[PDB]
């Protein structure tokens, strides 16, 4: 009994960043994962490799090893469905814990090396290879959504701006006017990549969902 496909991401004909995974959601939890993985056909002119990752019982994603090439076509087939999407520029954001910087390159060209404040030792920014997941102009940052009561000393509730989600567990690149004096100097946030309002705005306006975000 094979579970039916609910959806594929990205949408047909979208232009996404070069770290955008192919996400396939199913109508039911999947019992035979290998069968689902065999059913998923991904084609790209550069014959990119990658691996499957099961992120919910009914959701699998294919993460391209070393990024898609910029400006390429990617074809996806799974069951009765086919679709195609493209990549845009290679816009890479590298957040450096030690250097306290967020450096952004387009197609190899370094665009900006912005001051940043990453997570404090007790709420560190996860090292890893991530991608831009969403763009929100205004977002409420509620510590309750990361398992912290408002009253506890690590709690907080504040509206933030120019927010780009980095991880499913809630790291963001965003505007942090309150930590400008720390940016480039110290790591003072609850895990987020903190930028000045102007740098955050710039990046917000430059970024595409899928664009790689590296934390080193």
């Amino acid at each position: 009994p094979i579970p039916g496909v609910a959806s594929v991401s990205p949408a047909n004909g979208a232009v996404v960043g070069v770290a955008h995974p192919v996400v396939v959601t199913f109508t039911t939890p999947v019992t035979d994962r290998r069968a689902v993985e065999r059913s998923i056909r991904i084609s790209t002119p550069h014959n990119t490799t990658g691996h499957f990752e099961w992120v919910a019982s009914n959701v699998v994603r294919w993460v391209p090893h070393r990024y898609w090439p910029p400006h390429t076509r990617v074809s996806v087939g799974v069951q009765e469905l086919t679709e195609g999407f493209e990549t845009g520029d290679a816009l890479i954001g590298v957040a450096s814990i030690s250097a306290h910087t967020f450096t952004v390159s387009r197609n190899g060209e370094v665009l900006r090396t912005m001051p940043a404040s990453l997570g404090k030792p007790s709420r560190p920014t996860p090292i890893g290879s991530f991608h831009a997941m969403s763009k929100e102009r205004t977002v409420v940052m509620d510590s309750r959504t990361i398992g912290i009561p408002l009253n506890s000393s690590d709690g907080y509730l504040l509206t933030a701006h120019y927010a780009v989600r980095v991880t499913w567990s809630g790291v963001y690149v965003h505007s942090a006017p309150w930590s400008v004096n720390s940016q480039g100097y110290a790591n003072v946030s609850h895990g987020c990549i903190n930028l000045s309002p102007d740098n955050a705005a710039w990046y917000f306006d430059a970024v595409t969902v899928g664009d790689p975000i590296e934390v080193v």
